[PDB]
Parts: C-alpha cells; sequence; structure tokens
C-alpha cells in the first residue's frame, strides 16, 4: 500500500488504479497523470472513491477530503479540500512519456520507440505493461477442439466460434488438456507434442497465458570504467586460436559491461568461449533467450572448456529437447549455461548474454535481477532479427529500438566489433556489408561463384495470412534438376506455409528466416515468396543470405533487394 514513485522515486501512498500494473505515483506525478489521461482512479491504503452510501464517484478530480474520508462535489462537507489542487493529489509524503506508456495499446511502433528512449525506470514500467498486455491478449483467441485423429503427426481441428483463430506457426504454443505443450502447422493440420501422447478426440488446446512478474533491476546496470582489469585474472599462456580477441577480453575486465557486435560468422561463440580461457579462474554464466542459442554456446564450450566444470540448467517444465552432454541443473559449476527465464538467483565473475537482438528489455532486466556479476558482456547483432512483437501491427521497429543494448550499439556504437566474416562466400559478405554494416564487414572467403539470383514474382496465394508462391518453388525444382549438387540445400523463406509446400514438392529440409538465425548450411535456397514489409525487412534479408557457407540461390520478388544482391543473375 506504500512505496516509491515510478517517475521520480519520491515516497508515496498513491498507486494509479487505472494502470494495468498499478504503479506508485507521487503527489506531483500522480496529478500530472490523472489530469492529462483517461486514468482517474487513484489508490492509497483505501481507494479514492466517494464514501457516501450508494455513490459511484471514483474520479479523483471530482473528489475532496472531508476530515479523513473522501466525498464528491455532491456529498462533501462544508470543510473539505479538493484532492486535486496546486498540481498535486493528496496522500502521504507531500511525465508526458509515462502517460503514453500507461495508455497505449502496444500496436504501434511509436509505443516501442518510446519504451526504449524513456528513463530507466520508465523502461521497466513499459516492459512490464507491454508483457502484461501481451498476456491479457492471449485470452482473446478461440479454443481448439479435436475433430479426427488421422496419424501420430496429423489431426483435424474444430475452432471456437466468435473468437479469432491464432496464427498456426511455431511461435504459438498451446497447452493441451495437462497433456503437455503442443504446436500446429497447416484441411489437414500437423501436430507436435512436447510429450508423446495418444491424441484423444474432443480434447482441447489453449494458448499458455503466464503471470508477468514486476521488474526491479535496470535493463543495463550503470556503466563503470576501470584503469585495470577488475576481479578477473588473465592467463599469460593464452592459445593462438584466441589471440585475436585478447585486446577485447582486456576491455571486458576494464568496464562493468561491454557490447560486442558480431555480424554472421565473425566469431561470436568463439569470442564468448575464449573469454573463459582468457580468465581461467572466472565463474561465467552463459545465457540467451532461446534454448537453441544456449545450446550453440554449449557446443562451442564442449570443444574448449573442461566438461566437469560445465552445467546446462534445464527447467523442469521442459518444452524442447536441449543440450544433453553437461551435468544438468548443477547451479554451482564454474560454467553455467541457461536460458533467461530459467536463470537461478546467483553471482558470477562474468555474465555473457548472447543473441542480444532477440532479447527484450523485460529479459535485460530479469538477467540483472537474477545475476549479480563483476562483468556483463552482451553479444549479438542489431542487424539480425529481434524478438517477435505479437501486438505490433502498425509501423516497423528499427534496430535501435529492439532493447537497451541494441539502442547503444546503434547510437554510440558497440564497444567491440568482429569485422571478418569467415562463413560466407564474398558475394554474400559484400552484399550484407553494403546493406546493414556500413561497408565495415570484410570477407575472409573468396567469391564462391555459386551465388545466384533470379527475379521471379510468381503467384502469391495465402494460407490465412502466411504466404505461398508455388511458381517460385517450381523455378527451384527446375534449377535442382540442372544443379544436382544443390540436392543437399536447406530451403528458406519468410513464410511457414511456403516452407510446407516446398517440403512436399522439393523434399529439401525447411526453415523460416527467423528459425535459421544462428545456423549455417553449405547451400541455401531462398524464395522471397512476397514483396511485403516482412519479406523485404533488411534484417531478415541479412539473416537469410548469411546462412550459406558455399552457395545460395535467391528467387526474389523485390526489385530493390534483387538489385542489391551481388550475385550472378539467372534466366527463365
Ligand atoms: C558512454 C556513457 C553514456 C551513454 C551510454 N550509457 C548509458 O546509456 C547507460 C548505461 S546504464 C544507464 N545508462 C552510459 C555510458
Ligand atoms: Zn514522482
Ligand atoms: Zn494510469
Ligand atoms: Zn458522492
Amino acid at each position: 500500500a506504500v512505496g516509491a514513485c515510478v517517475l521520480c522515486n519520491s515516497q508515496t501512498s498513491l498507486r494509479c488504479g487505472a494502470c494495468i500494473r498499478r504503479p506508485f505515483l507521487c503527489c506531483k506525478c500522480c496529478y500530472d497523470h490523472v489530469i492529462s489521461t483517461s486514468h482517474k482512479l487513484v489508490l492509497s491504503v483505501n481507494p479514492y472513491v466517494c464514501n457516501a452510501p450508494g455513490c459511484d464517484v471514483t474520479d479523483v478530480t471530482q473528489l475532496y477530503l472531508g476530515g479523513m474520508s473522501y466525498y464528491c462535489k455532491s456529498h462533501k462537507p462544508p470543510i473539505s479540500f479538493p484532492l486535486c489542487a496546486n498540481g498535486q493529489v493528496f496522500g502521504l509524503y507531500k511525465v508526458t512519456d509515462f502517460n503514453a506508456i500507461a495508455t497505449c495499446d502496444w500496436t504501434n511502433a511509436g509505443d516501442y520507440i518510446l519504451a526504449n528512449t524513456c528513463t530507466e525506470r520508465l523502461k521497466l514500467f513499459a516492459a512490464e505493461t507491454l508483457k502484461a498486455t501481451e498476456e491479457t491478449f492471449k485470452l482473446s483467441y478461440g479454443i481448439a477442439t479435436v475433430r479426427e485423429v488421422l496419424s501420430d503427426r496429423e489431426l483435424h481441428l474444430s475452432w471456437e466460434v466468435g473468437k479469432p483463430r491464432p496464427p498456426l506457426n511455431r511461435n504459438y504454443v498451446f497447452t493441451g488438456y495437462q497433456i503437455g505443450e503442443y504446436t500446429f502447422e497447416k484441411d489437414a493440420v500437423v501436430y507436435r507434442g512436447t510429450t508423446t501422447y495418444k491424441l484423444n478426440v474432443g480434447d482441447y488446446f489453449v494458448l499458455t497465458s503466464h503471470t508477468v512478474m514486476p521488474l526491479s533491476a535496470p535493463t543495463l546496470v550503470p556503466q563503470e570504467h576501470y584503469v585495470r582489469i577488475t576481479g578477473l585474472y588473465p592467463t599469460l599462456n593464452i592459445s593462438d586460436e584466441f589471440s585475436s580477441n585478447v585486446a577485447n577480453y582486456q576491455k571486458v575486465g576494464m568496464q562493468k559491461y561491454s557490447t560486442l557486435q558480431g555480424p554472421p560468422g565473425t566469431g561470436k561463440s568463439h569470442f564468448a568461449i575464449g573469454l573463459a580461457l582468457y580468465y581461467p579462474s572466472a565463474r561465467i554464466v552463459y545465457t540467451a533467450c532461446s534454448h537453441a542459442a544456449v545450446d550453440a554456446l554449449c557446443e562451442k564450450a564442449l570443444k574448449y572448456l573442461p566438461i566437469d566444470k560445465c552445467s546446462r540448467i534445464i527447467p523442469a517444465r521442459a518444452r524442447v529437447e536441449c543440450f544433453d552432454k553437461f551435468k544438468v541443473n548443477s547451479t554451482l559449476e564454474q560454467y553455467v549455461f541457461c536460458t533467461v527465464n530459467a536463470l537461478p538467483e546467483t553471482t558470477a565473475d562474468i555474465v555473457v548474454f548472447d543473441e542480444i537482438s532477440m532479447a527484450t528489455n523485460y529479459d535485460l532486466s530479469v538477467v540483472n535481477a537474477r545475476l549479480r556479476a563483476k562483468h556483463y558482456v552482451y553479444i549479438g547483432d542489431p542487424a539480425q532479427l529481434p524478438a517477435p512483437r505479437t501486438l505490433l501491427t502498425k509501423g516497423t521497429l528499427e534496430p535501435e529500438y529492439f532493447n537497451s543494448v541494441c539502442r547503444l550499439m546503434k547510437t554510440i556504437g558497440p564497444d567491440m566489433f568482429l569485422g571478418t566474416c569467415r562463413r560466407c562466400p564474398a558475394e554474400i559478405v559484400d552484399t550484407v556489408s553494403a546493406l546493414v554494416y556500413d561497408n565495415k564487414l570484410k570477407a575472409h572467403k573468396d567469391k564462391s561463384a555459386q551465388c545466384f539470383k533470379m527475379f521471379y514474382k510468381g503467384v502469391i496465394t495465402h494460407d490465412v495470412s502466411s504466404a505461398i508462391n508455388r511458381p517460385q518453388i517450381g523455378v527451384v525444382r527446375e534449377f535442382l534438376t540442372r544443379n544436382p549438387a544443390w540436392r543437399k540445400a536447406v530451403f528458406i523463406s519468410p513464410y511457414n506455409s511456403q516452407n510446407a509446400v516446398a517440403s512436399k514438392i522439393l523434399g529439401l529440409p525447411t526453415q523460416t528466416v527467423d528459425s535459421s538465425q544462428g545456423s549455417e548450411y553449405d547451400y541455401v535456397i531462398f524464395t522471397q515468396t512476397t514483396e511485403t514489409a516482412h519479406s523485404c525487412n533488411v534484417n531478415r534479408f541479412n539473416v537469410a543470405i548469411t546462412r550459406a557457407k558455399v552457395g545460395i540461390l535467391c528467387i526474389m520478388s523485390d526489385r530493390d533487394l534483387y538489385d542489391k544482391l551481388q550475385f550472378t543473375s539467372l534466366e527463365i
């Protein structure tokens, strides 16, 4: 009932009752909030409501104090002070940006821009309000009842009438009834159970709606610069493999936190694991939002770090199969690999937060709350894909607004930059270097002469809103017959429905651009499918073409991105 103001920290008994997160607001800030917004309900020990029997006056601007009680203009006694006077709301211990965060629906890009350009306390308020709004929105979709079970991976579904149907992709995870977590892909629908269960008819699936806990810690702790490496002890015997990062490792020990921008295949995992070899006594917690990113760090650690000092932290409510080679849930091992939502309450000499473009400010703050560290290292690339913003429908979210770390990397620049791409053929490196890296990314490999582009719009059909381009898949099939080395290629597109069609017609393994992030393949076949803002996003385009080690075939819809591809053009 009593606490600190989310705008100026001033102690108060006031909480805004119309805010979904009921933030503590001081007399001055509470007034400036209620007078400028539709939010008029204020809560101290008791709510600011008219104490007269049967009276429904809840608006703090229409209320007064009659001794110790509160009454409206129609019930107040002769000796009564208006609650809203002289720029203040009466209570105990006697903002334009806060108003917009407190009242927005989170469907505009300007909402996310503000949630990142505001003060540190408003970034936490915005991140809590957003996540709570995203969860209360999950209650809007319809329930799925099972109609017929055809196979162990296919079924028919009956949807709730009157309530919209959720997009059927891997992003939407349903909880079935407790029969385990389940996912769906497109009359026949493909089912994937986290737990293997004999799918019963009539059984129902509902999207998992979880409680949003409040944020305490900042997204970024206050920066500290040191004259010497602090609390870390370097080797003198450091392997030549990691010699290239020694200056950067020293920078890591001379700052409270550091940012590393690593374009595709420039050495992010190598840098992250090498930091352990450079400070061999240091306890390092390796974290990321996804299980795939945490597993990719375990893969690199398995190669260089001692297996007995590693532990993979796996939450008991296991949703996907993850890294099985380290001792599980041994929180006290020198090297702890764990997703952000599973982090324990612990300390560390270094915390490495990988795939930073995927993190939200909610995740940035959670890490600072669970982990007390001497040093924090943020590794990622603001030119890669951010976390999906399910509520955002109007406007495009620029990289400087993905989270606080990404904002710093795009404004003041990253502290460290891995400038040499060792994965991609030079055609790909030169294309993305000009596109998203200001011509600062360099190619280690030569031009492979196996990078092709085809300008082919085809025909766009739609599975609900997920797009399909059968003529683009037909062009791929003709190319495959003439280029049999490409049999081993991974098929990539911005749409899961395009991928489902390509899987049946081509038989190639499939991946969306968003699920391909962090992975690499010898050959990639990419069909743009449409000319939407989604398929034309330069960050998605960057991730798509940088998956290839040897060759890439790009069947393009957009003239702009097609012309920017420094690939050999093909006819038909
Ligand atoms: C270079 C100098 C100024 C700009 C970046 N900065 C922050 O924005 C920040 C970190 S934690 C809170 N604020 C602090 C460090
Ligand atoms: Zn205040
Ligand atoms: Zn409010
Ligand atoms: Zn009244």
